[PDB]
């Protein structure tokens, strides 16, 4: 048994829809063979796969980070604009590929328009600096009457792209990064880049890079230093996290979102420390701008020869327990709606992705597609503070792991309450009782369930055994929703009226 | 109208009773003419004033910090132990007084025993260091069979004092402090002191010094650095805050608890930053080990000539509005019961104190005595999360100040729920409605109110116009408490059965 | 040192034992004489510093006619011990050490200690503390910093190593 109070008046915050964002890098087949494949039967007049367009629309992704990631730290934006014949072929040192630049930022903006997403554009602070930063904001956002704005117009884009949210480089705390910088070096260049960007266009907002990973030797120290240098000029600090089940321990693997919770809380604390140090009235929020499961493709990638065009890198094939963890991660983002305002599932197409494609072939939905779609589609509104009493377990790395991972989201305009819930229990069903007295006249609309008896079962182009059904048994009786959550399941219990 | 949900299952934390602590320094008349006055008709066999003993006992103060405060940073503990004829007269540079050491630590422990309080003992890290720190812990806490333990026995104290909680110096960040240290210097000496003290007696807890106030140029930076140096060896970090109404603005004055709230949240954040930086599983809590109103006596103090014995320093005479602010401060400590585990009203007797005395004459209760008493006596149990909908106002330094400052404390053992509540509204009553559906069979025991028409009214030895009455109108019907909180009122609504 | 009745019992924080001081340095010198060994004497640079270092060298090595030398004589040891080789503390890089010092803090105090000890008796040699072991996070960095601080005033740098067959 587990219980949960769903009190209308105990609220965390309005969920910023941008926590359902994603990310496309010039990495493997994310662009070339992902969003863009001339000649494909479903390619439109600009070469974009219509099938991929539809799959992304169904996810209702509001914002997509672009073009990197490790790639941006060695990239020249000018290489990807203007007539194709003058675009150079480059050695991308991030992924050891030859980048033709056949797609650059203006074509990416064209694609983003088709899926209804704004773009969170990243500037190179690896090999480049403040002058390229201002020039790109000018190129994208300044109407006309300057060299760079008129250049965009000359390239065929009369109206400025009017990009709101920019990343100040990619995480360069990492020794694997092109133009790695210490926290002071990065802090200083990000501060000066931030200023010139906002002088070109004061309507923008800026994301400073947090650590590439919670396990970095410089974790926390990095964020504190970087914010000390940039606080007044920036709006968000980013965090990144990937998980994997490398020792085949499901119970420990599904507990990993408790760590994500600790990580978010830690970075919020650093933001508030620096706020107090500066005596600033401005609160800095979080952009969780890379998160996912990533591990299945590690061995296969080691066999790819360098200097090919669009190699099949990072092509994890996700299984059902992966979807459960993705589920737990989304609930964790919602739980921190008060301070996490942007998040990006890394990445959107082919590369550790909910959507996979075959060349001259179909596009299909990975297991992780479903909880993400459900969260994005039904998780708009106010995140409510959960009061839960759940049974618990210990695993290798965690203690008092609740079997139940859950939160309710209240959408007053729709008069709906959505309960997202994972039952981590590998053996037993969990009898959830939700107290819903504060929601008068609400009825159960539906109870969606994603479950599969084999946690290692994947989907594929040829069949999808791992798909949601609507046979959940949630029911209202005397101001209480009782629902059975099957063992190892993701549940969406929708209420309304 | 304001509303409030009082749900048993929406809890902040068990309140640590040590948030109702206080503090006695060798400062002015706190000791000499305060707790201790051999000539007094009401002095006991050891010179302790019995009237003061009774006044402290009624506060139920569980812990008292001693002997400083600025005094400790120049103090040699050995000067205050052993036969009185061998105790030296010293120039106390902190308060420019001659300290006779007629009272030292053993006599203080005797006094604390009488009032039922444990002692939070401070070690000198101004002119002294790690050797004096271990020796003092040995003298106080080691049973026997070493030079210092046998010395305590020889001084007349067979059983060890077994002092639990120790301060690593006094706030050393101040340029006015004896033996001021930078955050690095202090962090290092506090770390090395903490280690040897814990090796003498591993049962102890240690408090590291935070900033002397939120306005210090080194605020926040101090706490981060100090904790980076000491995290693994200490248990709490301290904060200090004093307030004053120097510009006669009551509305702004009563809002100041909002700032206290932010100050606490800032120091919690720093603790959690450093925790993450160290990858530690230990959480550090806060000791709010100096807090009060302090300003009334600033001008009188300037005229005191140096090198007297027991000068009348820091003798604020408190008024009614000071009591309201103290009440708001107390509610703010309770609302941070999850992370503030010790707090000390600075100070207990004569010195910015709830109890005042006259030589050979009476002891009396300042205005601030009452809210402190009510919080201490009725505020043991679990602090509940307030969901308050209250009207609000703007003042000079604050926006959206709730007229209602309030929290409930639920004591399961006594089966009581107590609602502490200040109405800051300077002109109008506030009709409070509380949803206590979660508390079956409860009734209103009483509704205590502290109010006076004149915010500047003081108490005195001869008359006390400012005293609580029990004619509040709180009533519980159909699972709802409705009470009228008069304008500018401190309220204690007690429920039971 | 001195009459046994005036020697205090101390809590030795290093090994959590009560040290009676029934044996101190003069009795140790007596024992070392019996086994034919010279003594490599260590000074405390944890809770103590440069004043205690010069005074100990004076007590042990200065012949007579100063407070500390005449004190050794009065304690029953007319001829000076004439200790040749001294340790400037024990390895202070360890977080388990009483009065742990960073490499800079230790380098500075060892330098100033070495100077006064040599001014009392220029015939001595000094050993500066290296790392407590090769696996310390500060290994090598420690030795470079310490020697940068002390090079001109010292003669040796120490190393420590223990081994075990735990697997
Ligand atoms: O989303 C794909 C990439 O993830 C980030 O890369 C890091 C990876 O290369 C490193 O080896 O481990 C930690 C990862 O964070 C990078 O931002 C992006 O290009
Ligand atoms: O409780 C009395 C004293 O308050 C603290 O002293 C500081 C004061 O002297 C300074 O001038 O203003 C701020 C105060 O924090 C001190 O800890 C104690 O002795």
């Amino acid at each position: 048994k587990a219980t949960m109070i769903i009190e209308k008046d105990f609220k965390i915050a309005e969920i910023d829809k941008r926590i359902y964002g994603s990310f496309i890098e010039h990495l493997g087949r994310a662009v070339y063979g992902g969003i863009y494949e001339p000649g494909h039967p479903q390619a439109d007049e600009n070469g974009f796969r219509q099938d991929v367009i539809e799959l992304v629309k169904e996810l209702q992704v509001p914002i997509i980070r672009y073009p990197g990631g490790n790639f941006v730290s060695g990239y020249n934006w000018e290489d990807g604009v203007g007539p194709k014949e003058q675009r150079p072929r480059r050695l991308d040192l991030a992924w050891k590929s030859v980048e033709t630049n056949e797609i650059g930022l203006n074509e990416f903006m064209d694609w983003a328009k088709m899926v209804g997403a704004e773009v969170n554009m990243a500037v190179n602070l690896g090999t480049r600096g403040i002058d390229a930063a201002r020039n790109l904001v000018e190129y994208c956002n300044h109407p006309s009457g300057s060299y760079y704005s008129d250049l965009r117009i000359a390239h065929g884009y009369k109206e400025p792209h009017k990009i709101k949210t920019w990343c100040l480089g990619n995480a360069m705390d990492g020794p694997w990064q092109i133009g790695h910088k210490t926290a002071v070096e990065y802090g200083r260049i990000a501060c000066e880049a931030a200023k010139v960007m906002k002088w070109v266009d004061p309507t923008i907002e800026l994301v400073v890079c947090g650590s590439s990973n919670r396990n970095m030797p410089t974790f926390a120290e990095w964020e504190a230093t970087v914010l000390d240098h940039t606080y007044d000029h920036v709006d968000y600090i980013s965090l990144h996290q990937y998980y994997g089940n490398r020792d085949n321990d499901t119970a420990n693997y599904l507990a990993l979102s408790l760590e994500m919770d600790d990580f978010i809380r830690s970075v919020v604390a650093i933001a508030d420390y620096v706020k107090a140090k500066k005596r600033s009235k401005k609160t800095i929020h979080l952009s969780f701008d890379e998160w996912n499961v990533w591990y299945h493709s590690n061995e296969a990638d080691k066999l790819i020869e360098p200097w090919t065009v669009a190699p099949p890198l990072l092509e994890d094939i996700y299984n059902f327990e992966d979807a459960l963890l993705v589920g737990c991660m989304l609930i964790t983002l919602m739980k921190h709606a008060d301070r996490v305002k942007i998040a990006c599932l890394a990445q959107l197409v082919n590369v550790i992705a909910p959507i996979m494609t075959e060349k001259n072939g179909p596009a299909w939905k990975q297991t992780i597609y479903y909880p993400f779609m459900h969260a994005s589609v039904y998780g708009r509104g106010v995140a409510l503070h959960p009061v839960i009493s759940s049974p618990k377990y210990d695993s290798k790395d965690f203690t008092d792991v609740p079997y139940l991972e859950s939160i309710a989201v209240y959408n007053e305009e729709k008069e709906e309450v959505t309960i997202f819930a994972v039952n981590r229990d590998m053996e037993d069903a969990l009898l959830l009782e939700c107290d819903v007295r504060s929601f008068e006249d609400y009825r159960v609309i539906e109870h969606i369930v994603l479950e599969h008896d084999n946690v290692k079962q994947t989907n594929s182009a040829q069949s999808s055994p791992v798909v949601p059904h609507r046979n959940g048994d949630a029911q209202l009786s005397d101001r209480k929703v009782s629902a059975t959550l099957p063992k190892l399941s993701w549940n969406v219990i929708r209420l309304g009226k």
